[PDB]
């Protein structure tokens, strides 16, 4: 039922090619069948590389092929924070993970074959995991990420109706300038996320800023929090451009919103303190249907 | 003695930075020592990933820091055929191998911050070994290099003189066009390369044509094969520019430089055909002292 890209953990590398519809949107059914079909030979052929993938739409595209049954949440990416994220909404949205870069390059090219004449690439982007899973800034990544199988389908996973087995998707490329990062001092870096740096203990929240990275994501609702399934990985150069290339998965678009909004400032006027030496440079929501509904 | 980056076998990444010197040259001593020293010290905190690198330099660049005693045949790269093989000579290269990319990157960081200052970077090459060690024409690319530390040593490490533990070094980046090669039968494909594609086995010098890759390659000298130590592996983006980082260290630039005059016309008349499908579009000589010649 759900697309095998969602659900896997500890992954070491990942493909994520965003793109346009070129030409009409039907050709999208063929190339979603085809490339599914490759994707689970891949899977098969390499179990070891723990491949996963997972093909998701834009809510004009999606709307287009549904059509337009379900998916309510489902709407361009908007602003945040008056600019402060800004949105780069494409219609496909192709994410390939596993242990492998050698197997995701494979699938990527595969993927290539199947929506090459009827996609327009906009950024291909290489994620790795670094060392001891740490962002770039030196904070480990993903200790609070659900886990592990049950628990990331109930936060991740539609479970009834027409999109049931589907996923809602958003994606968001930042850029580290490290230099501004190492001007602060680790203790400032560390009021900034909320957790201390090399040891990757949560700060109390109340002796931590409010604008800290924590206080703006730990967000609940009827006591529950507001759980998403992150996929987030490092990406780029070391003389270049670098930072975080941000995913995230959710049973409903909502969680994702709620979060956006407290970090750009739309809730109650503070912002997140990481925005002190990153910046997003692009996002976009995607609805990702079941395996099936893929119709492959 | 020997840079650590020279030898090692069967790397799954590497990272190649070439840049021009930004300043005086004299930058680059301290430079080099405390890349070394960190570049030390990463193989210690990471032993089994077959960890090296190598620190080389071009021939203004050398000449300065020789100077100018050695490097006999350092020159820049000219390069050949009119604009067949275009020329980007810069000033310093960097060279990051192992079984790691996340490794690999920490290490590319190290370097930014020993010669951030007194280098401008180019480009920034990330190599994968892609499956069964292919290129990404499907060819598999690496069998007759030499195998193993012995016989690398006696191919790129130069052995008496001044320059003894040092190497020369050529940089080259394809372009493959895989629609152009796709284009091709299998068989077609082999009569350019010199090998059959799936089973990887040497089509014999009488039934392949001379333009074949192997014949424009497969060169003696006093009877004794021209030989050099190749490190190339593919590179980038599945929907955008790839192909494969070219990258040979040899104890003789003559061995090099002779592969080139046949590959691209000035040996023969006849070229390679590969540029059927395929064309450089950089290149650069670089000479890699020894690790103690360093100063390091
Ligand atoms: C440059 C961008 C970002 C960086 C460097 C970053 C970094 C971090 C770090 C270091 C942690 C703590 C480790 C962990 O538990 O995962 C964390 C947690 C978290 N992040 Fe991010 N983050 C970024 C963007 C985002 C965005 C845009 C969102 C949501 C839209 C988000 C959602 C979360 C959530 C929900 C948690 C877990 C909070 C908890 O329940 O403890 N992150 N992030
Ligand atoms: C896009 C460019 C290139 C591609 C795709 C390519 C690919 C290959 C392949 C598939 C082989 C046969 C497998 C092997 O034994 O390694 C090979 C062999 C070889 N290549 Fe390349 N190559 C390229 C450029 C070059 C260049 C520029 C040089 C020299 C400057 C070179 C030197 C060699 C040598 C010396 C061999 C060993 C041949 C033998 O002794 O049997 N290659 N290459």
């Amino acid at each position: 039922q759900v697309q095998s890209g969602i659900l896997p953990e500890h992954c070491r590398a990942a493909i994520w090619i965003e793109a346009n519809v070129k030409g009409e949107v039907d050709a999208l059914r063929a190339a979603s069948k085809t490339f599914a079909d490759k994707l689970a030979t891949f899977e098969a052929k390499f179990p070891d590389a723990h491949l996963g993938a997972v093909v998701a739409f834009g809510n004009n595209t999606w709307r287009a092929l549904s059509g337009g049954v379900g998916a309510e949440e489902l709407k361009d990416f908007p602003g945040y924070g008056k600019g402060l994220a800004p949105t780069t909404q494409f219609d496909v949205l192709i994410h390939i993970l596993s242990l492998r870069h050698d197997v995701n390059f494979s699938v990527a090219q595969a993927a290539m074959e199947a929506f090459g004449d009827c996609i327009e690439v906009k950024e291909e982007i290489h994620g790795f995991r670094w060392v001891e899973e740490r962002d770039l800034s030196g904070f480990v990544d993903g200790t609070e990420n659900p886990a592990g199988e049950e628990t990331r389908r109930e936060v991740a996973v539609i479970k009834d109706g027409v999109d049931a087995g589907g996923s809602y998707v958003f994606v968001q490329r930042w850029e580290h300038n490290l230099k501004q990062l190492n001007r602060m001092s680790v203790h400032d870096q560390e009021m900034m996320i909320g957790r201390t740096k090399e040891a990757n203990e949560e700060i109390d929240g109340d002796e931590r800023p409010e604008t800290s990275h924590l206080t703006r994501v730990d967000l609940k609702e009827d006591g529950k929090g507001l759980k998403i399934v992150r996929q987030s990985l490092p990406y780029g150069t070391a003389s270049g451009t670098h930072g975080l290339y941000f995913c995230a998965y959710c049973a409903r678009l909502h969680n994702i919103e709620q979060q956006l909004l407290s970090m750009f400032g739309d809730t109650d006027g503070k912002r997140d303190a990481m925005l002190r030496f990153t910046k997003p440079v692009t996002g976009g929501y995607y609805f990702a249907p079941s395996l099936d509904k893929l119709m492959a």
